[PDB]
């Protein structure tokens, strides 16, 4: 009331937690991007890749929040923890951290989906599938591809490999 | 036969009942629209809003019927009950009636979805989600927004509020 | 080294703190925007106003971070505190909170400027002036104008006033 | 007289010295560019990079000279010392020399700025900031980025690294 229908308090809470996770991921990507722009790191294509991901994660959080309002739920925001590292190592280190991060979001989506199914909320299930689950699978595949490529490159002409990957994959 | 597959008689019947509900809702909106065009009511933006909804509900019924034929089911039509009122009061009265009506359609969709799930008809589930459930949530949110706005306006310069809402929200 | 010149550790730290403040302000505006989109609040022009400000504050933080890298400093991120409220009251309440927030950013800029001057960092001084100080003054004037208008409107036909301001100022 | 106002003889002299430094830097870049075009060096992208910088430094000197005339001061030219080397080594050697050179110009700008501040010449301060200090910071960041990239590349497939950097960064 006035609009809320078939929308459990459990799903509402889980949506707010998922928003926090997406915003945390956005923040992590922000840090990753600026790290690669340091004068002693200087890989612009890596910066650009992570900046784009920062945007995508913020967009995901905003989509969740709009959905929360559309269903008559109430957005509740919590502190956003700072990212897990201050310095992110080399390109393969960063790509590995990103995959870990996306898999964690993907698992949260799956957990929310199960909740929605358990709550007989078929509409949430359809909202998650068409707007989040498919994007995560595609993203994780791209990241895995990138990691395989960078790993193949840095074994074992590491500096050269890192430069070529940035120039010929990421700057493309 | 020749085409019907995984399509229960229970789902077929429920689809025919849902068509009747959508057509009844279309009829209700038709009445709502013409009521607002009465010379002693005269709120054209309210008429236009309800006319559009009459169209949307008829389109929903037609989509259901096409789906029924696509699955090899058989459309069966019943009497369409006249709308619940002959006169619809003020704008907030009408908006309230519309929300009640849409929530009832939404609940029928959810009930059909449960049936489809219980009948292991995963394709129906996907047809309902992508084409009906999402539209209902969006519509009900817009209606709730409209009701909040009109309520804020008519407490307590009612005539003035009703005119402004029609001019600046509905005629937009 | 390799590039850092005339860039004190004090200024570097103050820049990182200012980034945190800008990102916190962005988060606050995010919350403000979604609050106004609640079905029981429903003022889209107010949502849009705060969404734009969320974007502007994130852009400010990003400009500071790029500057930090350009000077050879190192970005360090901290936890982002959640916004001061979960519910933001009426339009004038929200506008008041926004002015308080911007004045706080403005004062942080002035404090950083003083630091830069004290550190004989004339280039920072010029970066802050041309890219942050002028924007804050303009923004605060717009906010003050909005607050004066909304205050004039809600004394004392509050609901009506709030609607008109959203329609005729914010939706413009 | 007829126009000179708030323009000290100390600032006038310092401006003439800064012109000499900018023109010397232009000359150094001229030499750097032609060195990379030697048939036994043959890195056209490196030549082009330094040619552009030669142009930028001459433009800076000309801007200073126009400013000197605008303020009613008198341009005085001195001998331009030849560049510090006749042969410039490899790409990282040259990039290092360029950074040393730009940092020296940057420090001269900062020294002139301090003078201007000490002379209560707020207009000079604004001329230097908006037209010279910002450009130097941006330039030095680009140079530092280039040096980090080339260093990463030439450790330790030096010839290969030098070619790739010229083709994929400088020729871009
Ligand atoms: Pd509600
Ligand atoms: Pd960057
Ligand atoms: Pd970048
Ligand atoms: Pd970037
Ligand atoms: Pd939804
Ligand atoms: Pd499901
Ligand atoms: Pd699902
Ligand atoms: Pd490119
Ligand atoms: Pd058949
Ligand atoms: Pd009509
Ligand atoms: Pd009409
Ligand atoms: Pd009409
Ligand atoms: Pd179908
Ligand atoms: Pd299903
Ligand atoms: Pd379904
Ligand atoms: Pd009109
Ligand atoms: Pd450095
Ligand atoms: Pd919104
Ligand atoms: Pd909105
Ligand atoms: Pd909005
Ligand atoms: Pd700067
Ligand atoms: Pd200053
Ligand atoms: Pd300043
Ligand atoms: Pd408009
Ligand atoms: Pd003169
Ligand atoms: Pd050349
Ligand atoms: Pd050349
Ligand atoms: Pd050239
Ligand atoms: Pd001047
Ligand atoms: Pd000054
Ligand atoms: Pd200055
Ligand atoms: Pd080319």
């Amino acid at each position: 009331s006035q609009i809320r229908q078939n929308y459990s308090t459990e799903v509402e809470a889980a949506v707010n937690r998922l928003v926090n996770l997406y915003l945390r991921a956005s923040y992590t990507y922000l840090s990753l991007g600026f790290y690669f722009d340091r004068d002693d790191v200087a890989l612009e294509g890596v910066c650009a890749f992570f900046r784009e991901l920062a945007e995508e994660k913020r967009e995901g959080a905003e989509r969740l929040l709009k959905m929360q309002n559309q269903r008559g739920g109430r957005a509740l925001f919590q502190d956003l923890q700072k990212p897990s590292q201050d310095e992110w190592g080399t390109t393969p280190d960063a790509m590995k951290a990103a995959i870990v991060l996306e898999k964690s979001l993907n698992q949260a989506l799956l957990d929310l989906h199960a909740l929605g199914s358990a709550q007989a909320d078929p509409h949430l299930c359809d909202f998650l599938e068409s707007h989040f689950l498919d994007e995560e699978v595609k993203l994780i595949k791209k990241m895995g591809d990138h990691l395989t490529n960078i790993q193949r490159l840095v074994g074992s002409q590491a500096g050269l490999g890192e430069y070529l990957f940035e120039r010929l994959t990421l700057k493309h």
